[PDB]
């Protein structure tokens, strides 16, 4: 009731304008995305542009905060999310046939834009990608198309765990155990009600059963594995945090309340990659007192066993009365894929015609 | 006090139930071909609506929701609203039977009411041909123009006028009477109506009306490739709807335990006897209560045999941005060759939008 | 006081004259042909568009409603406006002529106004080529730039800057100050507009603006294979509309019978001398009037002999979920094959989005 909704024309309105600066920047990255680029600078292209086109907007309010509400990431075939690489990290080289995830989010006034989507580098012109690319792409696909259609008022979060692993099974993929898609409300990318792939049987206990209601926003997050689909850490450092609004510590230095003070200025509670401060050295230090008391909370590079390809398809979904409306989504050509493998379930053919 | 699709919470309970509708029908035009039971079908599409309606808005223990209109399945000459009972004759589906698939669903009473015609068993590659398609294209033409014209600021009037030019397009008529209702929560029979094809006499007994926004209507669509009247032929009538309207102590025991069980468990929203423990009891019971207008009866009303019946009924909420439709049958108008057209230029112009 | 789309009664009256712009300017550019008078178009489609808003909102008898831009046919190189009167020099249209069609309805006040350029008698299966192609896929491509551009938290400026980019790609020019208004009830002139390719001193007194949600505009592209000026040519003058800001008892009783009819007829939309039968006490009326600022005149505008001047205009409500356009031409880009493109990457991608 004091909370600003969807409820209202002005934030539809923000939630609106980020979303299709969002769209303009995932599409510009994927264009120039092909053999030899570095991604470490379409990492920093991305973040620039979010940065220059949240500047154009809204020029008469001159209060209104606006920017990066996910560090632009890039995380290539066995890779899953959160590769925002340092100036001095080393830098990955798109080759021909990798698979990209671009993962990004934009935000105007707190309401937040998250988007991701999945392709394949310099696919030759008159071609098809096909094999496990091609199933995995086709899988994390149908599984944004089963949640468009089941994430509305009335059904449960239950029902998408559900469609997603018979959607997934149909390709002999399997969704990544235990990923959350989050609802989103002002200032909060990571909202408690939420949607788990593949939970384990901790995982389905632990995690609690919600009804989507008319009025909510959430960033649907698909994320396909070919393989088994349990993410490890592999020694990639981390360079994506978020402050955790949550915990309070007072912090026994003075580089450490003097980082985690740019922190709360220049991002307040958005993720931020460590990449976007000036002095790299300097950030790297001051990362470690706050991290390990928690004020900041990661976001790790996780990956699948090397060979095997995971698939991210990433949209913010306002449920409005008149239906789900998509506001962010990623320039996907259903005919490029062939897989050999179909959905056979009778129920879920029909969910994905209708 | 009237709950109107300016709330945001009643837009949002109409398409959960239209989007439910849309459902079960595709699931049922699925399950049909030679030689499956009309009687299953009608079954198989009131335990679908049961299903759907009980998985959906359940942290709302308190929330009536369910069968708006039960499943009937109305085959060939068949008008509409046939829905055997168990101890009635069943009818077995035929390659190339013209099958009308009419059901509501309702979500705290607001209605979403859809129907659909096809043919069964369409041999792959084929197209249907001659009276079956023409009277299949009238109708489906005769619903694009409805949704067209169903609009804020146009008349009643202006559509019985476009269906009739539409249906003559294909000698075909629609059937004469037949009423398309506003829809309210808990109404599925507003005064508000358009009509088809009226008599001289029905169109004075008949009020013009003009459409406004926040208003749902179920428009419905019957077409004939006759004469477009339909006249009973003495099927029991198996669906009844309470009429709040009215008041009658009733008297003997089995009648009011079985009026008991209809306000119980269907309130205002029709219903099939078929769904009763006891389809020889429930028959009984029906006789008193519907004598003293406590129930109005759905009959089953049929044209002449050889001629063809086809329908389309959806349900729109006129919206402010413009009609939102909110069901649908899954028409392909490739499946359909008619050796006639609409040639009208204006009707042309408005079907192609 | 004011009504805004943020009502969901006004989104509607916009939809439904919307619709109806739609309808007339199809209607009108299947109607023209080699030999078809001007004169027959203009009176054709000011005929349709109060036909079309006599049919609706009949029950609300206070309610006005007709035309907002009176039917202007203007070809080639002239720019706008030109609505002959009865005892003007008529235009027959030739095969190979460019033909703009601008015109307007209202809806209790709400304006949709629409303008569409085409080719007369395009030989079935060919394209058109040379200066017409160029320009008109310049003036759509800056349609289609406006329509994207063109909603909340933008700038007018952003919209000029555009418009030069997408128009300098096919080497044509954006005419020199023309303007696109805000609309709101009752006003086609809103003091809040979009300038097409500014002069020097027309930046300095034209006003920077940020576009916000419930706004309405009437994005008007007005594109010149020449240099992008446009003159006056002692054209008879037809259209003007009342300034309802000044008020004068007016002397001669020709005038004020004259006044009375525009008051009655028009309200204080633009309208064309040609509606009035007695074409000699109207041209009287005027000069009294106008002599007075009681009307403000819609002069014809030419660009050079042998240049070619193409229009798209279109209605658009800023909607929180983002511009609802309510009116638009029949375009085929298919029909129209240039020798250039736009080549500026943002531009290429804007124009996909």
């Amino acid at each position: 009731q004091q909370e600003q909704t969807i409820a209202e024309d002005l934030v539809v309105t923000k939630y609106k304008m980020g979303g299709d600066i969002a769209n303009r920047v995932l599409r510009s990255l994927v264009e120039a995305s092909s053999s030899g680029v570095s991604v470490l600078s379409l990492c920093e292209k991305g973040d620039a542009m979010i940065m220059e086109e949240t500047g154009k907007i809204f020029k008469k309010e001159k209060e209104m905060k606006k920017g990066i509400a996910f560090p632009t990431s890039i995380s290539v075939n066995n890779c899953v999310c959160h590769f925002s690489p340092l100036k001095s990290d080393q830098d990955y080289i798109l080759k021909e046939g990798d698979l990209v995830k671009i993962d990004l989010g934009v935000h105007v006034d707190g309401f937040i834009a998250n988007v991701a989507h999945t392709f394949v580098v310099d696919v030759a012109q008159g071609t098809q990608v096909t094999g496990r690319k091609a199933d995995v792409i086709k899988a994390a696909h149908l599984c944004a198309e089963a949640a468009l259609r089941l994430v509305k008022p009335g059904n449960q979060n239950t029902q998408v765990t559900e469609a997603w692993n018979k959607v997934a099974h149909s390709f002999n993929c399997t969704p990544i155990e235990g990923m959350l898609s989050h609802q989103l409300k002002q200032h909060v990318i990571d909202g408690e009600k939420t949607i788990i792939q593949n939970p384990t049987d901790q995982q389905k206990k632990d995690h609690e059963k919600a009804e989507f209601e008319v009025h909510e926003v959430y960033a649907v997050d698909v994320l396909v594995s070919s393989g088994e689909g349990k993410a490890k850490d592999a020694g990639q450092r981390t360079t994506i945090y978020k402050r955790d609004p949550s915990k309070q510590y007072g912090l026994k230095m003075k580089t450490s309340r003097a980082f985690f003070s740019e922190v709360e200025r220049r991002f307040d509670a958005m993720p931020f990659t460590l990449r976007a401060f000036e002095d790299e050295k300097k950030a790297r230090m001051g990362v470690v007192e706050c991290a390990k008391h928690e004020l900041l909370q990661p976001f790790n590079v996780l990956y699948e066993k090397e060979g095997e390809f995971v698939a991210q398809f990433k949209f913010t979904v306002l449920l409005m009365p008149n239906g789900p409306m998509r506001i962010t989504s990623g320039p996907f050509e259903p005919d490029l894929y062939k897989s050999e493998m179909e959905v056979q379930d009778a129920e879920l053919k029909a969910l994905l015609q209708s």
